[PDB]
């Protein structure tokens, strides 16, 4: 039939995707294939518009198997060819080893590390939600489409999935689809060696609906009526078990063999002749199989039409909210939405950088509707939720409702990380954030450095980010924790220092677009400076004090800004004359014009840093580095300052040593290289 | 009764001393004071030794409760006191916020950190069962203890803990016993808003028993005989439901506020005086108390003489065993077993590091039997098992024995770092390995830290270290990762770029006793370099090719030290003289001496970094840094060099703008600082 050949064509495309690359992943997706058939034949897109807002969305969060999704784009008519295929996992190609949202059209997320998928699913899935229960209205559903997820044994077995779908079968979330590819094999053989658990009674525990296809290699028509019966259980997420043969078809399938590698050519040939397709020919594709899934992008095409009606007739009834709609479409904030961030002036009261968070999402909550986040259950101590907020619940449980904004993450550091990137994934300018305190954003590193990799504009606010803490102690006091996220490429790692700095932090976290931003925020209260501003703290880096005979500067962030000025007061009792710079954020700072960057980091002059973690990473801005290179302490905070000579004095003393090592040198700026 | 004395005895210790600190958590030590108090008196432990290799281990997952622990320490006469008590949370003292095994005696690991006890426990468990199947004979049972783990509903959130339950199920540990605090309340409040699951459903799908204790408060009768139960069912962990009121007898009872603040002094008092203590009193230790804990401890104190006469006759019936035992316990490698390490030479071929670490854990495996290991489902890529061992499985599934000494962990990285620590945590000197890509060794850093935190001997093989793994592309290729656990403390990150610099990684990886080790290893062959030796090699840094009339000094790891050596005869025929320096691990060489580090990096030469990887960190050693701060690519490995300028030309050219930049300038060691 057309339907067998069709599956036939995305098994030869990406077995043949493979060899002539000499490297990937058969398996997979060749026991996928007619599950990817049935799926995308029941999925409303448009290849011509990946970003129709209201299209079913697909993940693949088993991303290995990424020649499954790059033949079914291809077959379908998205900006991906044969050609493209052809030159997978050739360097510059749109066919990468695992897939990419940048690089790949119709490629919602970025995956491949294991677990992430299912859980940007989760995350796709909770945004339509709210979405919909934001804009949908009588005769109006704006927002009415499902979130279909692939996944494997390997996602199943990493706890990012675990927590991620404990968390979407509380949401009651009816619109999320997943399929399991129980093939009972993994790189090191059998599940029977590591990955026994009942995982569908498992899943019973969370809460989701499940079916079973115990005939997923053939049985189309049972994956079909599948989906049609998840849809019809819309207050739980489902999990469909694909029972399938790893490498359906080739001689060897159902083997660890068949996971990772090329198939033998002798193989390809033998599964084309069965399949009936000529085994002289590689990237065949029917044209039977072009018209049939023709037939179904221009039904779809109609359906996006119609939508694009239904919209135009939602802003003539609802003129408010369609105007709102359209502009987060066209991907801008509201006009002038900045003037909600608070300003402070050197008069006013010291204040926490956590507290001063909390007061910026009171102020700018209300004024953008596309903000929406939680926290990993440190709401009281992050202080992450606006008063008069309504959580995000399914309101059959009383505690808040789909068109809540607030979500209660539970302890669940990288599933919430994974859940921001497929809030942003969704789109329609959802701007998300996640609390916790700083030296557990490191649980969810997996899913920070895809945030980066992917281009999604989230944002942690990572509260209580030194020995500032105090009395939990080491266990919870970052070191590493800037320094690893500073080295990972496009992550803003802002550490304000007052309250213009926090909100400068906000507006760059907001208007971001592109780049993922970590808050780095403080427990304890920090002095309004004298020289900042929104304006200043907007560069990343800023002359605080100027010096024009400046003997040595200080380059500081954070709570070490206020120290570093107490320690410029010392300094002139020894007759010494600093500059202060404060550096709330490298890669913004990074991102200037070296003019710009020259006139905060001179030629001819000492730099100090100072900050209370690692010194990694300071030579790009300075030539000596006063940090804190081994674990913290359990006591009161100050008590800690004091033990490790983060004090004024203690500053003074290296910054007079630091003048004194460069007596009779010549020195230029740390920005200066030899390449 | 005194059983009700002591459970209030241990309730207000717990909260005096989080008063005394005006700091803590007093909320789970009240309401697990009965289970503390039933577990310990089923317990073998000795207070005067803790360190007796047949101890029953106890772990405390939640350890924010940790002043429970602590009252029990002081209560059974460990080296801790109620003066330690009463500075509780203080600067210096014994008794820090969180439990660290470093600082108090009779804790077992460091937690914090939800969800790692857990796990750690599962490691404790694990390595008991390999060590009891290792050295057990008829009439000698040598190892025969329990694990005994205590956890609430944030570590039942965190992913890592599912990990490691799913794991512990399927390998049938039946002599681990978990206690969940079922207590309904965390941070954010009631666990209806963010963890409605059905933990007990759960956990039966991984194969747990369950025991169910409907009024924990009081119950202890019930708590004894769910111990009695768990021992009884030999081949499943047993997860014990404890449902308790958080802060049990506090006025605020059963709410978030007795979570984590100091209860209020009129709370105190009502406390005291309803459960017969002076409510002016503070640090109360009723005689009887000590009396009653004093007997249980001189039982268990005669248990463990009757051990020690039961190792002395097994060392007279088992003389080998007997031998080999009382050297792990002395915590002592075998005499000369380095001798088994491989040695190279220029002559030999090219061999990726991930093949000469199969190579060298195929020579040490037989002669260290305190070595066991695994790999997070990657071992065929990992290279992680020696041929001819058998895994470490229940011999109920016919896949393995607990004799074994190969760990199939599942794609489960986080739960493996923090199973790790728990094989580590056991003694007996063991020296244990996990396996997976050096970019997902990332999944677990919340389990890396507290490997260096705890000063745990654990080893991570990690292959697949850079963009020379190729096709998979720039989701498997890390960038950030050296940068990170390098500035982490007490981390040792060797990158071997040969035989013999690999036979040195491991030799100070096994040889370790508070450093855990990355090995981060290639998936690409390199040469055998002229000037190599595991004796330089161990230094963590040395002279690879000395250059008396050096213009440029070359410090490069890993599979850039053979592209410095070739870039080094480019440079020749520009006119410029270099020097090679190997840098395989930067832990091991900054604890060198200043003189022997400076005969590696002098003054008076300038020095470029080479390293595929973020710059970060390597201005402790260089002046000039040639690095990778971008994400990868996904194309055949050598194009990708190429395309980054990886290459002898690339690296030529930017030496000689680092000589051509230092023209003129006094250049001192990049060693040398101002304080
Ligand atoms: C173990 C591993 C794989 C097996 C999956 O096993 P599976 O899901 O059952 O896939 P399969 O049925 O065999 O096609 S892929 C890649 N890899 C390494 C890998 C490890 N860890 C993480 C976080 N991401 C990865 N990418
Ligand atoms: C959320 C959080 C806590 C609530 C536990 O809730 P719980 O286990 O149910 O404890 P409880 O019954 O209330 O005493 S403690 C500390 N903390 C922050 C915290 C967050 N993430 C990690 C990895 N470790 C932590 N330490
Ligand atoms: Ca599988
Ligand atoms: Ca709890």
């Amino acid at each position: 039939s057309v339907d067998q050949k069709a599956i036939s064509t995305i098994r030869l495309l990406a077995v043949d995707a493979v060899a002539a690359a000499n490297s990937g992943h058969p398996g997979a997706p060749l026991g996928l294939a007619p599950a990817a058939h049935a799926v995308f034949k029941k999925m409303r897109f448009n290849p011509k518009d990946t970003k129709w807002i209201n299209r079913d969305r697909f993940v693949l969060s088993n991303g290995h198997a990424c020649a499954l999704l790059y033949s079914m784009l291809v077959l379908y008519g998205y900006d991906l060819t044969v050609e493209d295929l052809k030159k997978f996992r050739q360097l510059g190609s749109k066919t990468p080893g695992h897939p990419e949202n940048t690089d790949v059209p119709g490629a919602e997320v970025t995956t491949g590390p294991l677990g992430q998928g299912i859980c940007n699913g989760v995350g796709i899935a909770l945004a339509q939600a709210q979405f919909a229960a934001t804009y949908n209205k009588p005769d109006f559903p704006i927002s009415d489409s499902y979130t279909y997820v692939f996944l494997g044994d390997g996602c199943l077995m990493e706890g990012v999935s675990s927590e991620a779908s404990s968390l979407a079968g509380h949401l009651q979330l009816g619109n999320l689809i997943a399929f399991w590819d129980d093939n009972k094999i993994s790189i090191d053989g059998s599940t029977e060696v590591a990955f026994t658990e009942d995982v569908i009674a498992r899943y019973k525990s969370y809460g989701w609906h499940i079916v079973e296809v115990s005939d997923a290699d053939t049985d189309i028509t049972a994956i079909a009526a599948a989906i049609d019966e998840a849809k019809k259980v819309t207050n739980k997420p489902t999990l469909v078990r694909l029972t399938t043969t790893i490498g359906f078809g080739s001689l060897a399938q159902g083997t660890h063999g068949v996971h990772g590698a090329p198939l033998k050519a002798d193989d390809i040939k033998q599964l084309k002749t069965k399949w009936g397709f000529n085994p002289e020919e590689s990237f065949a594709v029917p044209a039977e199989v072009t018209a049939s899934y023709n037939e179904h992008v221009a039904e779809n095409q109609k359906i996006q039409q119609q939508w694009n009606e239904l919209f135009a007739a939602y802003k003539q009834k609802y003129p408010e909210l369609g105007a709102e709609l359209q502009r987060r479409l066209d991907g801008k904030l509201p006009e002038n939405w900045d003037k909600a961030l608070p300003v402070y002036t050197p008069a006013d009261a010291a204040v926490a950088t956590r507290k001063l968070s909390e007061i910026v999402l009171s102020k700018i909550i209300p004024e953008v509707p596309e903000i929406i986040g939680g926290s990993a259950d440190l709401t009281p101590s992050n202080l992450t939720k606006a008063k008069g907020t309504v959580d995000f619940q399914p309101a059959a449980t009383g505690l808040g409702d789909y068109s809540g904004r607030y979500i209660r993450y539970g302890v669940r550091e990288h599933a919430m990380g994974a859940i921001m990137n497929g809030i942003a994934a969704f789109g329609a300018n959802y701007k998300n954030y996640g609390g916790t305190f700083l030296n557990f954003v490191s649980y969810a590193a997996g899913a920070v450095r895809l945030s980066a990799l992917s281009e999604f504009p989230i944002t942690w606010v990572a509260t209580h980010d030194s020995i500032g803490l105090g009395e939990d102690g080491p266990t919870h006091q970052p070191i590493e924790t800037l320094a690893h996220f500073r080295a990972t490429p496009n992550i803003s790692v802002w550490r304000p220092a007052d309250g213009n700095e926090t909100s400068a932090a906000y507006k760059s976290a907001i208007e971001s677009t592109h780049t993922p931003h970590i808050l780095a925020l403080t427990r304890q209260n920090l002095p309004q400076l004298e020289g900042s501003s929104i304006e200043k703290a907007s560069k990343g880096g800023y002359t605080l004090v100027q010096q024009d005979k400046a003997d040595i500067i200080i380059v500081a962030t954070g709570s070490e800004v206020s120290l570093a000025v107490d320690a410029l007061k010392v300094l002139e009792g020894q007759g010494i004359k600093a500059g202060v710079v404060s550096l709330p954020d490298q890669l913004t700072f990074d991102k200037q014009s070296e003019e710009y960057k020259l006139s905060v980091l001179p030629d001819g002059v000492p730099i100090l840093s100072v900050e209370v973690m690692s010194t990694f990473g300071w030579s790009k801005y300075s030539h000596q580095q006063f940090g804190l290179n081994r674990f913290g302490a359990s006591g009161k905070a100050p008590e800690i300052f004091k033990l490790f000579e983060f004090t004024p004095e203690g500053v003074a003393e290296r910054a007079a040593k630091t003048v004194a090592f460069y007596k009779g040198k010549d020195v230029v700026s740390p920005l200066r290289s030899a390449f």
